[PDB]
């Protein structure tokens, strides 16, 4: 039934909430990050971290703050990878152990057309042609955007480098998979090279959810 669980492997626990339940609070160490933030931002930050801590507990990790690094990335415990996402109607998180996977990214977007002008900013010309050829009945522009954001979230923990929308070609399959091909140098922090990612996607509840797992080194 759950969206994240439908697009990631069983060994990565996940949790998701569609509303902000009453009474949640950040951990004390997290409060400074949202002390001057509007209510919508506070709620998304707090609720998503409740989900992340639930998933962490399945791995046997007890309550821990989830702070943000220099580029906004979540700072997980040593030995853990994970990803979080929040949009109106969705907060979700997934975590895993570094002994089982290398990286994970997820992203939820509303299943609506992109705002005016955004497709031109995020798509390669060839991608625009590809999207126009896909079957009618899905907002392929929004799916592409979501998949590219997930690509960055899986890439950044392994490279510590920017990846722009123009720096990867994403090909969407109607069957619920996609691929991301990196067009820039793919050197990762540990000396390996990233060149392509395999992704999965689902549309339900008026939402798109995309996910990439970078698998354990073969
Ligand atoms: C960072 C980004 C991908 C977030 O995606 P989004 O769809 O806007 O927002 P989401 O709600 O899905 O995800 C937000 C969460 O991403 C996570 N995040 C932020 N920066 C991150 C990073 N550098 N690496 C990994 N995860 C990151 C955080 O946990 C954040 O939630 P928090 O602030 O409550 O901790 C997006 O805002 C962005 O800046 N994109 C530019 C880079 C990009 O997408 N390149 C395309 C590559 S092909
Ligand atoms: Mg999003």
């Amino acid at each position: 039934d759950q969206l994240i669980a439908s697009v990631v492997p069983e060994l990565l626990p996940s949790a998701e909430l569609y509303e902000d339940p009453p009474g949640l609070e950040p951990l004390p160490e997290e409060e400074p990050l949202i002390a001057k933030s509007v209510a919508k931002r506070r709620n998304e930050f707090i609720t998503v971290r409740y989900c992340a801590r639930q998933a962490l507990s399945v791995l046997g990790i007890p309550e821990v703050p989830i702070l943000k690094g220099d580029k906004g990335q979540p700072l997980w415990p040593d030995g853990i990878v994970g990803s979080m996402t929040h949009t109106e109607g969705f907060r979700g998180a997934v975590v895993g152990r570094t002994g089982e996977v290398r990286s994970v990214g997820i992203d939820a977007e509303p299943h609506d057309v992109l705002p005016n002008g955004v497709l031109k900013s995020i798509a390669l010309p060839v991608e625009r042609d590809e999207l126009d050829a896909l079957p009618a009945g899905t907002h392929w522009d929004r799916l592409l955007f979501c998949a590219k954001e997930t690509t960055y979230k899986a890439w950044f923990p392994l490279t510590a480098r920017w990846l722009g929308f123009e720096d990867a070609h994403i090909t969407i399959d109607p069957d619920g998979t996609f691929t991301s091909r990196i067009l820039v140098d793919g050197r990762a922090n540990d000396g390996t090279v990233l060149s392509a990612f395999d992704g999965r996607w689902i549309i339900d509840k008026g939402l798109i959810l995309t996910a990439i797992v970078v698998p354990k080194l073969a």
